[PDB]
């Protein structure tokens, strides 16, 4: 396995500043296709965890539980040393999702903070923690990006519009926890809206409390998205407070430790 | 009335090249004002020229026929001669209609080339014809822009999924003709994708046969277009195969004189 991969101080800085950061060509081509892969077994095979869209499936959840690639994946030498770096602390995995938005087709996500589910569903206790967002296929203008408001975090959690009882539409469009108007507007006018690119294989790393949306792939080409969300051990959730299965939530706080290579 | 506008020959040669073409801050704060004033007069009085998409006002048609005001716009010495220009011939309106994308509002537009319909639908030979697009609002990555095959055009006219009995659903995204999917696969690999952006007062031109497309505005911003759709007058069309109301595809063929400057 390669040193540790970590961040240049700019790039920490720009992550802190805006509340995301892209690493380009993380992963290579034959890996994203084993990912993909394993993606598509998880898709086929997740039961329950599996979110559908009038849809095929949309979202599969809790991956790194049921697989062995994905549990590795989750220690990689490319991602755990950067998330120990951007938390600073040892982490574990709260949640971990896949996201695609196949070609022509996807919806309107709305606008949201991550860090308002996982407090109020999940009992977390502090924004401390965030998401890497592995690109199976380049993201582009036109295939539904995931769309932030850059600075956005530092308002720290945003009072929010509820919907819904229980958890069952925290995976939908539609939301329970989204940000309605003049909250979005303020934000946007103070703030603007990026919707970071970049090729298959990139790695979008993104603030537990960055605003975020995204729109239809109106591409031919899909948008698949495997999202790992670490949290700090020491902002592990208090488990008393929790409402989801471990495949949302997890809660078993072990820190990660980084693969090491092996001859097989 | 400053001295007739025109395109410059690399403006001309981008626009035969890719089938569209921007000019920024054609018209300016005030002139737009004037405008989106109008469009909402005419949203407020069109009747059944009007279409809304669950929803308030979504489009009006035909307005230059009823509206002093956007009858002078049709004859501006900013539009009328780079519509001359670029059709090589004296020219008249086909259509005209105001599409609005209200802030966190708006669909996915099908895929579609405009002079399918005005062929089928109103009898028009050849796509000599072209739209000029006025942003009533800055047209940016987020509120739904207009969005392009570039160089799509020099494929002329691509057959295509007809939904539909009448005209109704030709002013809806869901459309009548629509590009499904090897086609637009094939012509995105080939050609790419662009959304052409620009502020308020700009205006977008785009050729008869260019495929286009645009998805919602998950800003919190409008974005109101004025789409003038000029056709060459030795390409009138057949009024004998003529299906749709005046208000839709014109049929007073007279060619367009430009507004002289008077002093009222
Ligand atoms: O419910 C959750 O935990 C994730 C966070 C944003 C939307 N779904
Ligand atoms: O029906 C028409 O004439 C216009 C052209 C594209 C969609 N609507
Ligand atoms: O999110
Ligand atoms: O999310
Ligand atoms: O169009
Ligand atoms: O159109």
């Amino acid at each position: 396995m390669e040193p540790h991969d970590t961040l240049s101080p700019a790039q920490v800085d720009e992550y802190r500043k805006n509340g995301f950061l892209v690493q380009e060509h993380v992963f290579d081509e034959e890996e994203i296709e084993l990912l993909r892969a394993e993606a598509a077994q998880e898709f086929a095979s997740g039961g329950e965890r599996v979110t559908v869209e009038t849809g095929i499936v949309r979202g599969v959840h809790g991956c790194h539980l049921y697989s062995e690639v994905f549990g590795r994946l989750v220690r990689s030498p490319r991602l755990l040393p950067i998330a120990r770096q951007l938390l600073r602390d040892d982490v574990y995995v709260h949640q971990f999702k896949i996201n695609a938005k196949r070609a022509f087709k996807g919806e309107v996500w709305e606008w949201h903070q991550d860090y308002t589910f996982w407090h109020h569903e999940d009992g977390m206790p502090a924004p401390r923690a965030l998401s890497a967002a592995i690109f199976l296929d380049e993201v582009t203008e036109f295939n539904g990006p995931l769309t932030f408001v850059p600075g956005g975090h530092g308002s720290g959690m945003i009072d929010a519009d509820v919907k819904g009882e229980g958890w069952a539409n925290t995976l939908t469009a539609s939301l329970k926890y989204s940000l309605d108007v003049e909250t979005m507007r303020g934000l946007i006018e103070r703030n603007g809206m990026v919707a970071p690119k970049g090729p298959r294989g990139s790695v979008l790393w993104f603030d537990a409390n960055i605003p975020h949306s995204s729109v239809p792939n109106i591409s031919p080409f899909d948008r698949g998205l495997v999202l790992i969300t670490y949290n700090s051990v020491e902002n592990k959730t208090d488990v008393t407070r929790g409402t989801r299965p471990e495949w949302l939530a997890a809660r078993d706080f072990t820190p990660l430790t980084a693969l090491q290579a092996t001859s097989f």
